[PDB]
Protein backbone atom coordinates (compact mmCIF):
# COMPACT_ATOMS: atom_id res chain seq x y z
CA UNK A 1 0.00 0.00 0.00
CA UNK A 2 0.78 3.53 -1.04
CA UNK A 3 2.51 5.50 2.70
CA UNK A 4 4.44 8.08 3.88
CA UNK A 5 6.31 8.75 7.16
CA UNK A 6 7.66 10.83 9.42
CA UNK A 7 9.98 11.70 12.78
CA UNK A 8 9.22 13.94 15.53
CA UNK A 9 11.97 14.77 18.36
CA UNK A 10 10.58 13.98 21.70
CA UNK A 11 13.60 16.09 23.18
CA UNK A 12 11.52 19.15 22.77
CA UNK A 13 8.39 20.02 24.17
CA UNK A 14 6.05 19.78 21.53
CA UNK A 15 7.62 17.10 19.03
CA UNK A 16 8.13 19.05 16.24
CA UNK A 17 9.03 16.69 12.82
CA UNK A 18 12.79 16.43 11.65
CA UNK A 19 11.99 14.55 9.16
CA UNK A 20 9.78 13.60 6.58
CA UNK A 21 9.67 11.30 3.33
CA UNK A 22 9.23 12.25 0.26
CA UNK A 23 5.63 11.09 -0.08
CA UNK A 24 4.55 13.40 3.05
CA UNK A 25 5.10 16.14 1.45
CA UNK A 26 3.57 15.36 -2.25
CA UNK A 27 0.31 13.52 -0.15
CA UNK A 28 0.19 17.12 1.79
CA UNK A 29 1.31 19.53 -0.27
CA UNK A 30 3.78 21.51 1.73
CA UNK A 31 7.06 22.08 1.72
CA UNK A 32 10.45 21.34 3.95
CA UNK A 33 10.41 24.80 4.63
CA UNK A 34 6.90 24.62 6.10
CA UNK A 35 6.88 20.97 7.89
CA UNK A 36 10.27 20.56 9.38
CA UNK A 37 10.18 21.87 12.92
CA UNK A 38 6.66 22.06 13.19
CA UNK A 39 3.80 20.30 14.99
CA UNK A 40 2.20 17.54 12.67
CA UNK A 41 -1.29 19.09 13.74
CA UNK A 42 -0.75 22.03 10.99
CA UNK A 43 -2.36 19.21 8.57
CA UNK A 44 -5.42 19.47 11.08
CA UNK A 45 -9.02 21.17 10.40
CA UNK A 46 -12.83 21.72 10.82
CA UNK A 47 -13.55 18.28 10.52
CA UNK A 48 -10.60 16.63 12.68
CA UNK A 49 -12.79 14.89 15.42
CA UNK A 50 -11.44 16.34 18.73
CA UNK A 51 -12.07 12.92 20.55
CA UNK A 52 -9.75 11.22 18.36
CA UNK A 53 -6.84 14.07 18.13
CA UNK A 54 -7.15 13.77 22.37
CA UNK A 55 -6.08 9.86 21.66
CA UNK A 56 -2.80 10.91 20.39
CA UNK A 57 -1.91 13.72 22.85
CA UNK A 58 -2.64 11.56 25.76
CA UNK A 59 -0.33 8.83 24.30
CA UNK A 60 2.61 11.22 23.47
CA UNK A 61 2.11 11.97 27.10
CA UNK A 62 1.37 8.58 28.22
CA UNK A 63 4.80 7.56 26.04
CA UNK A 64 2.41 4.50 24.38
CA UNK A 65 1.93 4.02 20.78
CA UNK A 66 -1.23 4.88 19.33
CA UNK A 67 -3.44 4.61 15.98
CA UNK A 68 -5.72 6.94 14.80
CA UNK A 69 -8.27 8.32 11.89
CA UNK A 70 -8.08 11.78 11.66
CA UNK A 71 -9.52 14.21 9.08
CA UNK A 72 -6.28 16.76 7.49
CA UNK A 73 -6.40 18.86 4.99
CA UNK A 74 -3.61 19.51 2.27
CA UNK A 75 -2.01 22.87 1.54
CA UNK A 76 -4.58 23.59 -0.39
CA UNK A 77 -7.42 23.10 1.75
CA UNK A 78 -9.13 19.65 0.08
CA UNK A 79 -9.55 16.97 3.01
CA UNK A 80 -8.44 13.66 3.28
CA UNK A 81 -8.76 10.87 5.43
CA UNK A 82 -5.09 10.34 7.44
CA UNK A 83 -4.76 6.63 8.87
CA UNK A 84 -2.38 7.78 11.18
CA UNK A 85 0.24 5.10 13.43
CA UNK A 86 2.18 6.98 15.96
CA UNK A 87 5.25 4.78 17.58
CA UNK A 88 7.51 5.60 20.29
CA UNK A 89 11.29 5.16 19.94
CA UNK A 90 12.97 4.87 23.86
CA UNK A 91 15.96 5.20 24.59
CA UNK A 92 18.13 2.09 26.70
CA UNK A 93 16.77 3.98 30.07
CA UNK A 94 13.08 3.61 28.69
CA UNK A 95 13.23 7.62 27.88
CA UNK A 96 11.18 8.47 25.07
CA UNK A 97 13.85 9.64 22.17
CA UNK A 98 11.25 10.13 18.84
CA UNK A 99 7.86 9.80 17.68
CA UNK A 100 7.83 8.14 14.31
CA UNK A 101 4.36 8.30 12.42
CA UNK A 102 3.31 6.01 9.49
CA UNK A 103 0.49 7.73 7.96
CA UNK A 104 -2.09 6.28 5.05
CA UNK A 105 -4.64 7.86 2.69
CA UNK A 106 -7.70 5.68 3.13
CA UNK A 107 -10.46 8.29 1.28
CA UNK A 108 -10.48 4.83 -0.74
C1 LIG B 1 0.33 13.74 12.02
N1 LIG B 1 1.32 12.81 12.16
C2 LIG B 1 2.01 12.71 13.36
C3 LIG B 1 3.22 12.02 13.42
C4 LIG B 1 3.89 11.88 14.63
C5 LIG B 1 5.19 11.13 14.70
C6 LIG B 1 3.35 12.44 15.79
C7 LIG B 1 4.07 12.30 17.10
C8 LIG B 1 2.15 13.14 15.73
C9 LIG B 1 1.48 13.27 14.52
N2 LIG B 1 0.29 13.97 14.42
C10 LIG B 1 -0.37 14.58 15.63
C11 LIG B 1 0.10 15.91 16.19
O1 LIG B 1 1.51 16.00 16.20
C12 LIG B 1 -0.40 16.03 17.63
O2 LIG B 1 0.22 15.00 18.36
C13 LIG B 1 -1.93 15.92 17.74
O3 LIG B 1 -2.54 17.04 17.14
C14 LIG B 1 -2.46 15.86 19.17
O4 LIG B 1 -1.77 16.78 19.99
P1 LIG B 1 -2.39 18.21 20.38
O5 LIG B 1 -1.42 18.96 21.25
O6 LIG B 1 -2.63 19.00 19.11
O7 LIG B 1 -3.70 18.03 21.12
C15 LIG B 1 -0.35 14.03 13.20
N3 LIG B 1 -1.53 14.75 13.15
C16 LIG B 1 -2.19 14.89 11.94
O8 LIG B 1 -3.26 15.49 11.90
N4 LIG B 1 -1.64 14.32 10.81
C17 LIG B 1 -0.47 13.59 10.91
O9 LIG B 1 0.04 13.14 9.89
Amino acid sequence: LRHTFVVADATLPDCPLVYASEGFYAMTGYGPDEVLGHNCRFLQGEGTDPKEVQKIRDAIKKGEACSVRLLNYRKDGTPFWNLLTVTPIKTPDGRVSKFVGVQVDVTS
